[PDB]
């Protein structure tokens, strides 16, 4: 299995490639699309762009289970209408918001690891794109999964949280229930 | 017992410093801080500090770039980052001002933020008015590293880390440092002076 590349690398500063969708179903697509979820549960997390594999192409793969939801307090699960839903597989994922409605909630990347920030997101998205077998699809999604997506569709344009969220509110993991500073919009939406 | 360093997402690092009384700058009170400062400076070791790093809300630095850590990077990366030695230097209340227009772009870490780098731009001259540990007034006319050690110092005590101010697209690990920088990242260097 691929290594999860750290940021630094350029593949994860670089726009990744269209896959030619008539190409999705071979060998080699297939492969990184196997690989990606492999990967995505051995770490574990709730997302995987393919630059974070080393791969300059448009895929993403998601998840969020029962399972990754009991190491939550209900009330935070709730605030962030964090659900679950089934392995999803986009290539070629083409995002839009389906309102200007947005929550500001801390948020963690594979490719910066023991650190957090608050990142504003859309509520409420739509994705165009192709499935794992190569039948178009669209995806409508809010709350978390909202979220998960614009956070792996960013990673295909080069994009991380760090040159997007909001300032003075980065910190470690260990720091993640303190305050935030004065001048700070509140979590939540 | 030294104080520890904070990391990132205490609030202390992330919002304004208040200013030391000058008539209290001279009390033991005051100059354990500094020398609290510059012990874990020292042991990091790094060149600056700032009274938020050690969990002091006030505002004083201290800064330090000696020949023996300068002896470790590269002679060309010495030359272009204009990177000269000096002695130790406590500011207390420092007022910090650019000299003129001219900025450069280099790599930056921090003490609160371990692991991590990123390309910042900072001015390359500045002047900095404020009280030596003796409570005394004083002016530092500074350019080249020194006044990008004086920014990142100055930009603590307001409640600003690097992060927040970063060259998009080039946040790094430090073990990642020395790779390309991605297409559309301005190259690293100075305006011509
Ligand atoms: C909400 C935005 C989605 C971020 C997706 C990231 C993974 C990633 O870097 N994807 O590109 C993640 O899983 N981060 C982790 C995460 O969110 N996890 C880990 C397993 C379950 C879930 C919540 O704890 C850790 C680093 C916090
Ligand atoms: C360059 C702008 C000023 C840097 C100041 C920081 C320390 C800090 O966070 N001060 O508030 C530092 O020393 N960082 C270290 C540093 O610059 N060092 C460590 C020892 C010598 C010198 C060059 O390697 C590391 C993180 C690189
Ligand atoms: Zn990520
Ligand atoms: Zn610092």
């Amino acid at each position: 299995l691929p290594e999860i590349v750290a940021s630094g690398d350029p593949v994860l500063h670089e726009k990744a490639r269209e896959v030619d969708p008539g190409e999705i179903g071979s060998e080699r697509i297939q492969k990184i699309i196997d690989d990606m979820i492999k990967v995505m549960r051995l770490a574990p997390c709730v997302g995987l762009a393919a630059p974070q594999i080393g791969v300059p192409l448009r895929i993403i793969v998601l998840e969020d289970t029962k399972e990754y939801i009991s190491y939550a307090p209900k009330e935070e699960i709730l605030a962030q209408e964090r659900r679950h839903f089934d392995l999803m597989v986009m290539v070629n994922p083409v995002l839009k918001e389906r309102s200007n409605k947005k929550a500001l909630f801390f948020e963690g990347c594979e490719s910066v690891d023991g650190f957090r920030a608050a990142v504003e997101r859309y509520l409420e998205v739509v994705v165009t794109g192709y499935d794992r077998q190569g039948k178009r699809i669209e995806v409508n999604a809010s709350g978390w999964q909202a979220r998960i997506l614009q956070h792996e569709c960013d990673h295909l344009d080069g994009n991380l949280y760090v040159d997007k969220m909001v300032p003075r509110t980065f910190r470690t993991v260990d720091n993640l229930d303190l305050p935030l500073a004065e001048g700070c919009p509140k979590l939540g939406s």
